[PDB]
C-alpha cells in the first residue's frame, strides 16, 4: 500500500489535524502527511488576519479579546453515519469555545462560548439522522452562581454540564447537568442515546482525592427525552442564559429521565462508537482494561427493565498500561492506545464479548510499540459505518530521539500505520507541533472546495451591507468616505495595483480599509499590512476584506501587498498621509 | 542520493524556514521537508505563550503591542565564511524589526526595532572574519522627520537608510542613507564590502513612476569607510535615536566614501554573492538577465581609478523572463528563478564573464519547469565556502493544483531538487503555509541544541533576578507574596502536580505566576492555562516562566497543564479562588 506522494499526484485523504495548544486546525494530505493548510481558529493569524480583521472579529465576539486556545477533538458533520464534508466542529478548553469551520472554504464561520461552564473538552457528533447535535463535555466543577461566596466543589450547587449545540445555528440546544464530571464523548449510530466518560465521580480537587474510587463511570444521555422534556417547557434557567437546562443528577439514589450512570473502572478517559454501532467503547487508563457497553441494552436501561446498569456491559477486556483511546477498522477489530506500554493493541471485539462470558480465547491479535506515549488514535473512516479499515494514526506525546534535536520542546510524533492487512505496519513518523490530539479523516471524494469565493459569501455578508449603506459596489468602486472622526476607505484590488492607492487623514481618525480582489484567476491572492500599525489581511480573489485602526502616529506611512502576486509585487503600495492633530 | 527518510531514520540537513506574513521561524528535517518544530517571533504562540509571557515581552519591547509580522530573509551566523550554527536572523517586513534566535534552544531571544525606517526586508550577514554586523534594507522611502509637514518623496529630507546591527548586542550599529531604495541584500568574503538592489531609483509612489528607467542600481558599501567615520565620530543623529547616520546619497554627481552607485536594469530584486567570493549577482526582473558585478574591482572604484561605475559588471548573462534570485552549487554553477517563465535556469559563472568579452559560448545548462512561479531559491551550503552542491529547494508562489484542493486560500509549493549529477531533478513537491520566502539549510553537524535548559541560562534570568529581590528561591519554593493589589504565585512543577495548587486572591488583583519546571527528564514539558482567561504558557524541564494577569472575575477558576505529560495529565489541575470585590 501507497506510503509515497511523488511530484504531481495527488494524497487519497484529508487529514484534519487539531492544533493543540497552538489553537487552529491544520490540513495534511494522507498518506504524505504534508500540511497542506493551516485555518486559524482560536489563534491571532498575522497571515490572513483572522483576529484582526473586522470579519474575523465579528465570528469570534467578545471572545476576540483572547489570543490563545486549546483544541482537541475535530469531527466532520455526518448524514446517516457517513461523513457529508460540510462542516468540521472543535472545542476550546482554555477559553470554553465550541467553533465550526465550513469546509468548502477552509475557514473558521462560527464561534460560541457555551455559557455557564468552565473548560470545553470532549466533543464529538450526532450521527444519525444527521448532525443535528454538537455534543460538547465542560470538564470542570464549579459553583452555580460562580459569584465568589462559595468555591466548595460538593455544594449542592456545584456541578458541570454536558453541552448540545445546534449544529447549523451554532446557537446553544441544551444543557444537562451531570454528577461527576465529564471527559471524552461519543454517539450512537440513531440519534437516541450519546455516552461520555467521567474520571472525578469523587467531586475532588486533589490529585489523590480524583483517584479514590475503584470505579467512576460512563453517563448514558437519552437526547430523546431531553428533546421531549424541552419541547415541554420543563426546564430552568442559569442566570442570564437562555439555554434550557435539565436537571441529569441522581437524587436520593434515584435516578433521572434523561441519564443512566454505567460504573466503569478506572479515571476512565477515551469514549468511542464502534463503526458497526454495537458499543460504546470507554478506555480504562488507571484501569489496564476497555469497558464495553452494548448500546442494544439502553433501551431496556431507559426502560428500567433491567436490575443494575452494569447489565450493560458485554465485554471489559484486559489489553495492557494506561489505555486511552479506541478506533476500529471496521473488519471486526478495535485498536486502543496503551500511554503506559506505549503501544497499540489490535483486539477482536466479539472474541472479548465472549471471553467476558467465561470462553478461554484469546481476544488479543498483535502488540506494535509506538514512539512514544499514545494519546489518542485514528483509523480512516472509523466515526462512520462507512470504516474502511485501510490507515491508522497514532498520537505520541513524547517523540524522544525520532526526529533531529530542536532543543528542549521536542514534536509530538504522529506515526502513521498500515493496517490493511492482517499485520499492522508502522510506515511513517510525522512531527508535529504543539501537540495535536485527535485528528480526523476523510476520503479525498468527501470534500468538495471553492475554488474562488463567492461574492454572496456570508462570511463576509455583514461587510456587503456595510458598503452598501455607504453607496458602495464593491465589485467596482473606490472611494474615501469621511464621517466625523471616522474614514471608511472602499478599494478594488488588482494585481499588481490598490485601487486606492493614496488617501489622507487626520491624527487620531478610525480608519477602516476594506478591500475587495477582484482578479479571477485562481490562488491569484492579495494582501494588505500597514507598516509599523500592527495591521495585515489576507484577500482571496472575490473575497472582500475589512481591518479597522487608529491612525495615531503623523505623517506618511505606506501600505503594502503582503501575497506575492504578481511580477510587480513589490511595487504593489499605496500611502496613507496623517495630518497632524 | 537519499529522498526518504524512514521510521527510526534521522534528516541530513536542518532547514530553517521563513514563517512568511505568519511571523515564525520553521524548523524542518532535510531531505524528508517534515516540520519539526515552530519557533514564534513575531507572531503570538498560543502554545508556548510567546507574546504573553513576561519573557516574551520584554524581548519584545513596545513592540510586544503588536500581533502580526512578515518575514522573508533567515541566515546563519557564520565563522569564516561557514555557518557557525549560533544565531539565526530574521527580519520582519510589517513593524520594521530584526530578531535573533538562539540555535542552541530554538527561541528567538532577541529583537529590535529598526529606528527612523519603515519596513525591512533585505537581510543578510556578515561573512568574514565572522558576523559582526547583520544588514538590513529598509525599502521604504520616508520624510525626516516624519511629523505630517511634508509627505513629498522628493524632499531632499526624504530617502531610506541601510542599517547595521550588532549581531552579539543586537544593538544598531550605524545606518547609512541612501539614494532611490533597497530590495535585497548581500555581503562578500572579507568583511569590507555588502551590496543592495534598488528598484525606485526613481523615489516615485506609483507603478508608473518606478518602472520607469531602463537602469536603476546596486549599491555597493565600503562598509570599512563607514566603521572609519563612526570611529572618527563624523555622523549624525536622527530625532532621540543615538544611532550613527552616515550620508551615502551622491551630491551634485559626486560619490561619497561610503557607496557607489552600478547601474543595474531593471527593478532588479535578487542580490546574491558566489561561494567563491567573486560576483555579487542581481537578478534583473524586467530585464531578463543577471549582472554580476566583479567583487575583485571594488577596491578600484572607490579609489576613484575606474572610469564609470559599469567597469565593475564583468558579465550580464541572458537566462530568460522574470529572473528574481541566484544560488550556487559551488562547482562554478549558479541557479537562477524565472518568474515569468517558471523554471530555474542552471548556467556556468565563468563562461558567462567569457561571453560578456565578446566569446561564442553557451553558458546555460538546463533549464527545469517548476511548479509555478518561483521565487527565491536556495542550495545546500549556497551562503559559505562549503557550497556542497548537493540540494536545491525553490519556493513557487503558486501552486495551482499540485496539491488537494483547500479552498481560495493555496498553499506555496517548496520544491527540491537534486543538483549532486549534471542534470537537475525534481524529487519532492512540499505544501506550505503563508509563503516562506526563503529558507536556509545547514548540516546535521553544524547544529547543537540543549536537551534540558541549564538554570543559569540569560533568556529568564531577569526573572531569576527578580525573584531573588523578593526573596524567593526558584528552585523550590512554592509561595504567595503580595503588594497591594498585587500577587505574585511562584511554584515548583514536576508531572503530576503543580507545586502551588491553590491561591485565593481579591477580584481586580494584578495576578503573576511563576513557574520553574523541575522536572530532569528530557522532553517533561508542563503548560499552565487559566479557563477563561486568556492565558497560556510552556514550562520545559529546568525552565522557569512567568505570565501576568487580572483577576477581574469572581469565583472559581480552574488553571491546568497543556502540555501532556504523565498518565495522569488530566488531573494536573489547581484552583484559583477570586473573593467578591
Ligand atoms: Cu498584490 Cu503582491
Ligand atoms: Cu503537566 Cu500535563
Ligand atoms: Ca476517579
Ligand atoms: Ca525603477
Ligand atoms: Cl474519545
Ligand atoms: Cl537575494
Ligand atoms: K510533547
Ligand atoms: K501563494
Amino acid at each position: 500500500q501507497k506510503i509515497h506522494v511523488g511530484p504531481g499526484e495527488l494524497d487519497d485523504y484529508y487529514g484534519f489535524w487539531s492544533g493543540g495548544h497552538q489553537g487552529e486546525v491544520r490540513v495534511l494530505g494522507v498518506p504524505s502527511m504534508r500540511e497542506l493548510m493551516r485555518i486559524p481558529v482560536f489563534n491571532v493569524d498575522s497571515a490572513t488576519g483572522w483576529g484582526l480583521t473586522n470579519e474575523s472579529r465579528h465570528i469570534m465576539g467578545d471572545s476576540a479579546k483572547f489570543l490563545n486556545g486549546d483544541c482537541h477533538h475535530p469531527h466532520i458533520s455526518m448524514t446517516d453515519g457517513k461523513y457529508d464534508g460540510k462542516y468540521l466542529f472543535i472545542n476550546d478548553k482554555a477559553n470554553s469555545r465550541v467553533a465550526r469551520i465550513r469546509l468548502d472554504i477552509m475557514k473558521c464561520d462560527k464561534m460560541i462560548t457555551v455559557p455557564n461552564v468552565q473548560a470545553i473538552h470532549g466533543l464529538r457528533l450526532q450521527k444519525v439522522p444527521h448532525t443535528k447535535y454538537v455534543f460538547a463535555n465542560a470538564e470542570f466543577i464549579i459553583p452555580h452562581p460562580n459569584d465568589g461566596k462559595v468555591f466548595d466543589l460538593q455544594d449542592e450547587n456545584s456541578y458541570t454540564m454536558y453541552n448540545a449545540i445546534d449544529a447549523e445555528t451554532m446557537e446553544m440546544a441544551f444543557q444537562v447537568i451531570v454528577d461527576g464530571n465529564l471527559d471524552n464523548t461519543d454517539a450512537d449510530y440513531t440519534g437516541r442515546f450519546a455516552a461520555a466518560t467521567c474520571y472525578n465521580s469523587e467531586k475532588a480537587f486533589d490529585l489523590g482525592g480524583m483517584m479514590r474510587n475503584e470505579r467512576d463511570w460512563v453517563v448514558v444521555f437519552d437526547i430523546h427525552a431531553v428533546e421531549a422534556a424541552v419541547k415541554a417547557g420543563d426546564f430552568i434557567t442559569l442566570g442570564d442564559s437562555k439555554t434550557p437546562v435539565l436537571d441529569g443528577r441522581k437524587k436520593d439514589g434515584k435516578d433521572s429521565k434523561f441519564t443512566r450512570y454505567v460504573p466503569v473502572p478506572k479515571n476512565p478517559h477515551g469514549c468511542n462508537t464502534s463503526s458497526d454501532g454495537k458499543y460504546f467503547i470507554a478506555a480504562g487508563k488507571l484501569s489496564p482494561t476497555c469497558s464495553m457497553i452494548a448500546i442494544d441494552k439502553l433501551p431496556d436501561l431507559f426502560a428500567g427493565k433491567l436490575a443494575d446498569p452494569r447489565d450493560v456491559i458485554v465485554g471489559e477486556p484486559e489489553l495492557g498500561l494506561g489505555p486511552l483511546h479506541t478506533t476500529f477498522d471496521g473488519r471486526g477489530n478495535a485498536y486502543t492506545t496503551l500511554f503506559i506500554d506505549s503501544q497499540v493493541v489490535k483486539w477482536n471485539m466479539e472474541e472479548a464479548v465472549r471471553a467476558y462470558k467465561g470462553e478461554k480465547v484469546n481476544y488479543i491479535k498483535q502488540k506494535l510499540d509506538v514512539h512514544y506515549q499514545p494519546g489518542h488514535l485514528h483509523a480512516s473512516l472509523c466515526e462512520t459505518n462507512e470504516a474502511d479499515g485501510k490507515w491508522l494514526v497514532a498520537l505520541s506525546k513524547f517523540s524522544k530521539d525520532r526526529f533531529l534535536p530542536v532543543g528542549p520542546l521536542h514534536p509530538e510524533n504522529d506515526q502513521l500505520i498500515d493496517i490493511s492487512g492482517d499485520e499492522m505496519k508502522l510506515v511513517h513518523d510525522g512531527p508535529t507541533f504543539a501537540e495535536p490530539h485527535d485528528c480526523i479523516m476523510a476520503r479525498r471524494d468527501q470534500i468538495k472546495t471553492k475554488k474562488i469565493w463567492d461574492r454572496n459569501d456570508p462570511f463576509f455578508a455583514p461587510t456587503v451591507e456595510m458598503a452598501k449603506k455607504d453607496g458602495i459596489n464593491l465589485d467596482t468602486d473606490n472611494k474615501v468616505i469621511r464621517d466625523g472622526n471616522k474614514v471608511r476607505v472602499y478599494m478594488t484590488s488588482m494585481a499588481p495595483a490598490f485601487g486606492v492607492q493614496e488617501f489622507t487623514v487626520k491624527q487620531g481618525d478610525e480608519v477602516t480599509v476594506t478591500i475587495t480582489n477582484i482578479d479571477q484567476i485562481e490562488d491569484v491572492s492579495h494582501g494588505f499590512v500597514v507598516v509599523n500599525h500592527g495591521v495585515s489581511m489576507e484577500i482571496s480573489p472575490q473575497q472582500t476584506s475589512s481591518i479597522t485602526f487608529v491612525a495615531d502616529k503623523p505623517g506618511l506611512h505606506w501600505y503594502y501587498c503582503s501575497w506575492f502576486c504578481h511580477a510587480l509585487h513589490m511595487e504593489m503600495v499605496g500611502r496613507m498621509m496623517v495630518e497632524p492633530a
